[PDB]
């Protein structure tokens, strides 16, 4: 029984993070086989970074200082080639999320990390994280067995405290640049099968109070999302919850209109696994897997 | 900016799970330096549980009774003792992955990280309070026995918890490293049951600076409070007296965001009378009580 938002466990990325100074800048970095990753911005791009050479950029993994011998850039991601390849390299993969998954972030600050937090990314492609300065290109992760998929590196906080970053690609999430500039957060919205995972999350762990004999269509559902500014609930959303739904005896549409009812009036002074808003950052497969127990 | 419950890296310790079998069950062991650490349940059945006399049933075992596994290695068990609620397996390696560490035992309102695991595998990391009943609100299936929590302050891991049960209203239950119970708590299945539950004074006080440092004032009012006439209201919800240690404990908070103990002990009076009134302070609409001063410092 219980709860809780749950990180995954961190040593595999712990054995990857290293400090990059460059110049004035410190950050971190992910050391990955011989190359170490870190946001460009450590440094017109092109312009900039032809002015280096490869001793300019300091490494450092623990108390050893690393050689830089070769550099290259990949969208937003520096690419720093190294003489040694990372002894601690775990078997890994770079994965491009989508809004309403969820990722752990360790939390580094000049290449040690300080903490791990379970967090989502937002459906306005902004993260709700924890994180001051220094904190740049500290990484989100999932793991699956003994892989690593990383999903996230981090480059800058918004002015609403909210956090912005790309893909290990150097992608960005988001309508989002690298640089100091007006840039604003979209209006966001509630991850509506997030929600419905953790409801049923409350119904296993036995909190029934707001369960109904009532059901719905889609279609009335998805106008009730759209006035309260939840993200549209699809049919593949539907199909994913379908575990969840045979595991509690309450249909998908069913938990939809538990889930209007609670839209519409609120929760009247009661709670939902120890909350008094919604939930939104636990998805189908979180809530399975908690529920469930499963190891890395 | 930005405040999450934040959990300690968790590599030092997945370095030293091990899974523990003694006949038909399987828990998890700390493994440091050249002993498995492990709940002495591990020697009971199901029956045993009801009054286990585990001095008794620790003379029958031998060595090779118990199966120790660290990821695909069998370890050898040369030893072993029991020290209260604790059994320490003696092994013939030490583990190479020990870190730097010591055995601490905290008390209610102190938070720690906790790395659940099942079979010697960990699975997750979250972060949690010793609640002021002794109980911990985890989150932990059956085989997550043996389970650690933690805090890591530089470089040094300070074991503070081990888990042994679940009570029957889903809170658990467990023993410091030395294997001392938190709480009026014995490894039987005898009826037990958690005392009434407080909220953390302190730590919500420590979280409503945490939200002024973050830009959120909406909360505070023109009013003061005595230390007495503060514990008189907030013991009516059910809240854990505040004391001068708390109020010196929150010392540099209020020097730092310019709000004094007893002001602040004022907003949090008139939020529990009025509560929040569709607003939510640092993302919460619950007064949140799982964050020391020291962990507001920390991360803020
Ligand atoms: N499904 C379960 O059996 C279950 C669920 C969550 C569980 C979470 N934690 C512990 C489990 N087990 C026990 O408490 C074992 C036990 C029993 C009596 C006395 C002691 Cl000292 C130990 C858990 C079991
Ligand atoms: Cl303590």
């Amino acid at each position: 029984s219980g709860f809780r938002k749950m990180a995954f466990p961190s040593g595999k990325v712990e054995g990857c993070m290293v400090q990059v100074t460059c110049g004035t800048t410190t950050l971190n970095g992910l050391w990955l086989d011989d190359v170490v990753y870190c946001p460009r911005h450590v440094i017109n791009y092109e312009d900039l970074l032809i002015r280096k050479s490869n001793h300019n950029f300091l490494v450092q993994a623990g108390n050893v200082q690393l050689r830089v011998i070769g550099h290259s850039m990949q969208n937003c991601v520096l690419k720093l080639k190294v003489d040694t390849a990372n002894p601690k390299t775990p078997k890994y993969k770079f994965v491009r999320i989508q809004p309403g998954q969820t990722f752990s972030v360790l939390a580094c600050y000049n290449g040690s990390p300080s903490g791990v937090y379970q967090c989502a990314m937002r459906p306005n492609f902004t993260i709700k994280g924890s994180f001051l300065n220094g904190s740049c290109g500290s990484v989100g992760f999932n793991i699956d067995y003994d892989c690593v998929s990383f999903c996230y590196m981090h480059h800058m906080e918004l002015p609403t405290g909210v956090h912005a970053g790309t893909d290990l690609e150097g992608n960005f999430y988001g309508p989002f640049v690298d640089r100091q500039t007006a840039q604003a957060a979209g209006t966001d919205t509630t991850i509506t099968v997030n929600v419905l995972a953790w409801l049923y999350a409350a119904v296993i762990n036995g909190d029934r109070w707001f369960l109904n004999r009532f059901t719905t269509t889609l279609n009335d559902f998805n106008l009730v999302a759209m006035k309260y500014n939840y993200e549209p609930l699809t049919q593949d959303h539907v199909d994913i919850l379908g575990p969840l739904s045979a595991q509690t005896g309450i249909a998908v549409l069913d938990m939809c209109a538990s889930l209007k009812e609670l839209l519409q009036n609120g929760m009247n002074g009661r709670t939902i696994l120890g909350s008094a808003l919604l939930e939104d950052e636990f998805t189908p497969f979180d809530v399975v897997r908690q529920c469930s127990g499963v190891t890395f």
